[PDB]
């Protein structure tokens, strides 16, 4: 049984995160929220304040098979400067384990900070003009190896049936669930 | 400026509601998310905790503009044992707001209830099976006077843009925010 962490840093946009974790929860695969901060609670970029599972912190040892890097303005500039943060991903990534950076985290948190290795992606708005060592791609999801992008929040359920049906390697389950909520698939 | 309540019971179903809510934030429509007893902190179908912005119980004479009720499966059966929700969804409907059910809530807070009117409304699966006075609709969002239902989880980017379009009487500004996170409506 698979497990996917989901990053809440400081401004985290709550939709992309809060999507793509309910899709992976119904597929009863394991998801941590993680607060990367000092507590528990995170506030999101529309002004939810929500408890996270745990805190980074507490789980910088552990090795997920996914990890799910939301957006948001301060949200992603938060990631971006918080050096466990970057240790989490860099050793994840080193793994081989997924790295899912969704609208402005691929280019912001991974970007930014020279981790996209050459790798295609996607991100939100021209935030990719910025960015030297990555393949910019315009579709609703990118996967180059173990990096899966999304673009938007609009793509938000491409980018979390792909990363679903990935960890599960069989379509069937995901197909399920997409049309248990009338999503195609 | 408008407003927007959005209900929150335990078990409310966190992806309904979060993306309304961010969607109706984007176009800054207030939003206030309104717990239904006696706690500000709610945990979501999914284990998502939240902070909700106020209580009912500090809303009695506050008359918004629109209610969200999103579903759950238990989100949905304890928004409808609640008395003082039905008292607050009874005043809204009878003054003209907009009652805004998602998924399960129209069949079991509003059918179960016998306070669709007669109305065309649209609920998630077959609960529409047992509700014995609406006219169940198939269709994605579904608008008939001051009730503006949505059919489930996967349509929930049309039922928000819809809402939002309806409460500032405009497509524009919503079609724009829609084109902004690469969603077509
Ligand atoms: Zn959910
Ligand atoms: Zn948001």
């Amino acid at each position: 049984m698979k497990k996917v962490a989901v990053l809440l840093a400081p401004g985290f946009e709550e939709a992309e995160a809060i999507v793509t974790l309910d899709i992976l929860r119904r597929l009863h695969i394991d998801v941590e929220t993680l607060a990367c901060a000092e507590s528990r609670a995170v506030v999101s970029y529309h002004d939810i304040p929500m408890v996270a599972d745990s805190t980074l912190s507490e789980r910088q040892q552990a090795l997920f098979d996914a990890v799910v890097l939301p957006g948001g303005p301060q949200g992603s500039a938060n990631l971006a400067a918080n050096p466990a943060v970057i240790a989490f991903v860099a050793r994840h990534d080193a793994a081989g384990k997924l790295i899912c950076p969704i609208a402005s985290a691929a280019a912001r948190v991974l970007g930014a900070h020279g981790l996209l290795k050459g790798r295609r992606y996607v991100c939100s708005g021209d935030l990719w003009k910025a960015v030297p060592e990555g393949v910019y791609v315009d579709a609703p999801v990118v996967e180059d190896g173990n990096l899966i992008s999304g673009k938007g929040l609009g793509h938000v359920f491409d980018f979390a049936l792909t990363l679903s049906a990935r960890l599960l390697g069989d379509d069937a389950p995901v197909r399920e669930q997409a049309e248990h909520i009338y999503y195609p698939w």
